[PDB]
């Protein structure tokens, strides 16, 4: 010490870091990279639940990313920038419990309000490193505190066996716990404010939040919380303690392994092999399903996420939640045939029918023929335009917009404050084909500001849009309202209520009010479709 | 002695009377008997034709009513009673009319044949909506119109049996469609153009003759208003008919010789008097004694014949109103009055809807409140209350229509379809009931072009522009003015594109899908549904 930037230099509870001063189109940022928040979950370790870090000596060096933690990475169109996006960028480790945060250049004055990020990719994979993350814009611009944290995925994660001390389930969500309570000790140093945390998280990531909010002993360590297209509640988040017993028992004959031999045996495993079988798990042919994922234990999860929103008192709490203009497509070309990013993917009526069946897995014949009876335009029922995006639809709707929609209900009915968008605009830089729409995540790279960056190519409209969208989400983090204090000109964004049931459109054009998000269609699946299961 | 008046039938002579329409005169020829009376041991039986007669048989004066349940829920209420008998009561009632243009027509003339509704359980042909001589003045046709007997007289079958074989009032019809074929002719009638319309329970009889055989030689072209054989109310299988029957007997006092005999012998109002008690649900829009499928006049169920019939060489007019539904509420449904703008709570279209869908599962009556909710306004009273008119209208009448009218078309059957959406400025029903079930036949007929009856001048424009389209129908099968060349056009509704059209005050517009979403969960979801529970 004694030639560095003295401005980089912050202690934790852990030791010393040194960060590193990045440039952000406005100005500089202060990041500090790779600073580990638990022990490395490996060898004997392994799907168990975190252990603290124990401090380090001398100062760590926090100016790179660590690990990715250990995951699938998808292979489907390789080389393609609408895939390799979301691919691991740093090297793949179970040694990968490691946190982010960014923060103004020089380190901001007063407490400020923090933003912690929670990353999807149906909890097998992600990374908080990945470009689209980058909390350098909403640090320059907002003067925000980001946090991010990696957590791990799959198998890793996610694998239990309920009721075992050796792998007890959700230790994945017990890593991001720790990262908030990290947060808790250590964010003060930097400038942060622990009394005013917010967390946003995507798919995965904001299924993740919303058991975060469902589970007490999280509940101390955030504010507020932002869920984008994902939700605690719904077809994917959990499985039942059975079938997670199920998968992790079918993944341990797999891969060639009393609970503690089969974990032992599964511990001495190939972190690649783990990988390669996990897959292999799932009860049937699916899309919007994933292997590893929370379970409902009966302690992170003391019920299912949908009897825990139906009678949980949700008073002090206010949430932002949203969806993007077509949830469903991005699935539909990596597992329903008849679907592919290099065509219009017009299918015929009988691969919308077996579309069905691979989006809504769960579903009985009956169930199956009243999805398609909702979902048929029955002027046109042989269209091949109005089948593929009935698909869409199909797939959207189930796994995220009713979803969404009852989480909003139910949360506004018991006391929280909720507000609703839905995201409706397409990044003028999309890779992705036209029918496709807004898909699935790719709102995210507005909300963290990369428009800003004059090297990525987007437009002045979408530059000025990502600004708009910052403001709402760090005055929502700021406030728990995302409107302008100030800003009475503009339109207002309204909280959702059961009555009214107010969201916005997210887009170039102001915010306009709209009314009931798929109010009838989600009707379908979240009132009747459940009396048909049971039938 | 007018000698216009004077007509020689198989039976023997006829007088006439010369009515005065507004445009002129024209011949009616009231009361003119197609059967023996089917009284005593006749009672149950098929009908038999009448026996020939000597002297003028006077013609000049609407026949008896066959017997029946009259209407009490709203007394000297024009709205009801506008349907009640307007002429004694009596089984002796086997009676057919004819109006012809005055002088009769100098050449053969296309029939139009009405059969009037009432559930099955009423009606008459007598009734002054059904009146034909606006149609035989303005439009030149021939219209007859026969009485058919109803409720137990009509449809109380004991299935099997020699005695009480159902279908009874459809073969007193069959027997004036006979008596139309062997006597036409002699008014200036075409027996070779017959068109058959109805409405109600009156379309579903003209649904029956399409598919019973032995009727399709005595006609040639159908309209169906407001009603089809196919859907919940038009028939019941044998064993609903024979457990009715035996109910209706066991309630009088009363093997099957024994106890139709037994039945034969009750006066006529103490079988009226039972009628509804055997019903096996609180329910609207059902009926007691109705066609059976008897594997003779239906020889499968309408849906069964419709899926499968070979429809090739006949021509389809349907249609519905715009609220099929909303006229039935107020005989069973609790908080649906005329009297009041019927504002329901979210419980009563809950209870609405079992007694609207009587044969629905716990399952199934759920399904059909979540599909007619608006989620936007959940407990809203106005929408519950038009959502519950909706959903008897639908299950009842357009779902049904858009099923046959598709099977039709389907199957080689030239098909035209409507919806009616004009309310009646002289209607005494309230708003909310919008236009109701049965108030567009006095646009068909041409009562509008009575200057007495107080319609509007554009209501008789559009009366006027009705009757053509039904005439039009009648004469070519196509319901477009040959010599109109600006209109637009009434396409035929086909499959692939379901366009019907818009009846009310503006020209005619052309729509696509009747109701496709919401009859696919009646017609192809339901089904599923109920079987599979
Ligand atoms: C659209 O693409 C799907 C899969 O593509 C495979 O990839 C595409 C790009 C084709 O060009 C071909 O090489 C392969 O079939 C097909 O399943 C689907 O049928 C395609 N749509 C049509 C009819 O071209
Ligand atoms: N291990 C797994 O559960 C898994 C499940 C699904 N996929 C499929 O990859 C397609 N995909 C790619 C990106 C994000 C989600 C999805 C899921 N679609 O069902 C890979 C691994
Ligand atoms: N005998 C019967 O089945 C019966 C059924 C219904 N009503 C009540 O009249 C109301 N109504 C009046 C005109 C046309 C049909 C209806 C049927 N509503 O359920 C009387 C007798
Ligand atoms: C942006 O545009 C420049 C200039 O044409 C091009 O060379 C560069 O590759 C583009 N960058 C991205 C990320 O699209
Ligand atoms: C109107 O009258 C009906 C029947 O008498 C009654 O149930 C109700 O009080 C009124 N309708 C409603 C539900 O407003």
């Amino acid at each position: 010490e004694g030639r560095e930037d003295p401005q980089l230099l912050v202690r934790v509870r852990g030791g010393q870091l040194r960060g590193i001063r990045l440039k952000a189109p406005g100005g500089p940022v202060s990041a500090f990279l790779g600073i580990p928040f638990a022990e490395p979950p490996v060898g004997s370790r392994r799907f168990m639940p975190p252990e603290p870090k124990r401090p380090w000596s001398g100062v760590l060096d926090a100016t790179t990313f660590q690990n990715v933690c250990y995951q699938y990475v998808d292979t489907l169109y390789p080389g393609f920038e609408g895939t390799e996006m979301w691919n691991p960028n740093r090297e793949l480790s179970e040694d990968c419990l490691y946190l982010n945060v960014w923060t103004p250049y020089p380190r901001p004055a007063s407490p400020t309000p923090v933003l912690i990020w929670i990353y999807g990719g149906g909890f097998y994979s992600g990374a908080a490193s990945l470009d689209v993350y980058d909390g350098r814009f909403l640090a320059q611009v907002e003067g925000a505190v980001l946090v991010s944290m990696n957590y791990r995925v799959g198998t890793f994660g996610f694998l239990a066996l309920p009721g075992s001390r050796e792998a007890p389930g959700n230790v994945g969500l017990l890593d991001q716990r720790l990262a908030l309570q990290w947060v808790q000790e250590n964010i003060a140093a930097f400038g942060g404010d622990p009394m005013s945390v917010t967390l946003f998280g995507e798919s995965a990531g904001a299924a993740s939040v919303g058991m975060h909010i469902l589970s007490l002993p999280s509940r101390s360590l955030f504010h507020r919380a932002v869920l984008q297209s994902g939700t605690p509640n719904g077809p994917w988040a959990t499985v039942s303690a059975g079938e997670a017993r199920r998968r992790a028992t079918l993944l341990a004959r797999l891969v060639g392994c009393n609970d503690t031999e089969l974990i032992a045996c599964l511990r001495t495993r190939p972190a690649q092999d783990l990988v390669d079988h996990e897959w292999h798990v799932l009860p049937q042919e699916s899309i919007f399903r994933f292997s590893f994922v929370p379970v409902v234990d009966g302690d992170f999860l003391s019920d299912t996420p949908e009897a825990l929103i139906n009678t949980g008192d949700f008073q002090d709490l206010q949430v932002l939640v949203g969806v993007v203009k077509d949830e469903g497509s991005y699935f539909l070309v990596y597992g329903v045939p008849g679907f592919s990013k290099d065509n219009e993917s017009l299918i015929s009526r009988a691969q919308f029918l077996a579309g069905v069946r691979i989006g809504v897995p769960q579903a009985s014949d009956l169930a199956a023929e009243a999805v398609v009876l909702h979902y048929t335009d029955w002027l046109h029922p042989e269209d091949p335009t109005h089948l593929r995006d009935a698909m869409s639809a199909v797939v959207g709707d189930h796994n995220v917009v009713c979803p969404v929609a009852q989480l909003a209900g139910r949360l506004a009915a018991q006391g929280a404050r909720v507000y609703a968008y839905i995201f409706e605009h397409r990044a003028s830089t999309l890779t992705w084909p036209l029918w496709m729409g807004v898909p699935h995540g790719y709102e995210i790279e507005f909300i963290f500001g990369l428009p800003l960056d004059p090297s990525l190519n987007y437009t002045t409209e979408e530059r000025i849009f990502a600004q708009r969208l910052m403001k709402y989400w760090t005055n929502f983090a700021r406030t728990g309202d995302p409107n302008d204090p100030r800003d009475s000109k503009s339109p207002q964004w309204p909280p959702y209520t059961t009555a009214a049931q107010q969201y916005v459109s997210l887009n170039l054009k102001p915010l306009e009010v709209r009314r009931g998000l798929r109010a009838q269609t989600c009707a379908f699946w979240n009132r009747f479709l459940p009396k048909l299961l049971s039938a």
